[PDB]
C-alpha cells in the first residue's frame, strides 16, 4: 500500500515559502504546504485546494518537478509524494491553524528543522530538474537509504 501525498514549493528569485506545521504528522518541522490527495481527485487538484487552505495562496500553474517514494523500516504502509514548484501567485501568505507561512533566502533554509531528507533533493528542485527518488528511514529522524535521480536520465 501506499498513501499518496501531495507538496507545493512556492518559489521567487533567491527565496522561497515554508511554513511551520502546528499540528499533527511532521508537527515542528517546515515544509512546503500540502496533505492527501482524496479518491476521486487529481494530484494536482489536491495541490491546489491544500496550498489556499494551509497559506492563503491561489496559484495559476503547477510545474510537477518530483516523486519520492518513502518507506519506513518496520511499517507495511510506503508516502508516495508528489512535488510541485509554483512560481507565481495570488495572495499574501498569511499563518493558518494547521501552518505558519515564512519566506527563507535559499543561502538560508532551516534544513536541521525540516524533514531529513529535504536537503537532499532540494537542490534538484531549486535548479527546476525533474526528478524520482526512493528513501527509507529509520523512524522519522535517520535516512537508511537516499536514492535520486533527474528522470531525463532514466
Ligand atoms: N519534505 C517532506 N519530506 C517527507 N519525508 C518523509 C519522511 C516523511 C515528507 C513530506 C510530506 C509531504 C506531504 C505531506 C506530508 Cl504529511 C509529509 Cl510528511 N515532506
Amino acid at each position: 500500500t501506499s498513501k499518496l501525498l501531495t507538496l507545493v514549493l512556492v518559489v521567487q528569485p533567491g527565496r522561497v515559502l515554508l511554513g511551520m506545521k502546528k499540528r499533527g504528522f511532521g508537527a515542528g518541522k517546515w515544509n512546503g504546504f500540502g496533505g492527501k490527495v482524496q479518491t476521486g481527485e487529481t494530484i494536482e487538484q489536491a495541490a491546489r485546494r491544500e496550498l489556499l487552505e494551509e497559506s492563503g495562496l491561489t496559484v495559476d500553474t503547477l510545474h510537477k518537478i518530483g516523486n519520492i517514494k518513502f518507506e519506513f523500516i518496520g511499517e507495511t504502509e510506503l508516502m508516495d509524494v508528489h512535488i510541485f514548484r509554483a512560481d507565481n501567485y495570488e495572495g499574501e501568505p498569511a499563518e493558518s491553524d494547521e501552518m505558519r507561512p515564512q519566506w527563507f533566502d535559499i543561502d538560508k533554509i532551516p534544513f536541521s528543522q525540516m524533514w531529513a531528507d529535504d536537503i537532499l533533493w532540494f537542490p534538484l528542485m531549486l535548479q527546476k530538474k525533474r526528478f524520482l527518488g526512493y528513501f527509507k528511514f529509520q523512524g522519522h529522524d535517520v535516512i537508511v537509504e537516499h536514492k535520486l535521480d533527474e528522470v531525463e536520465d532514466l
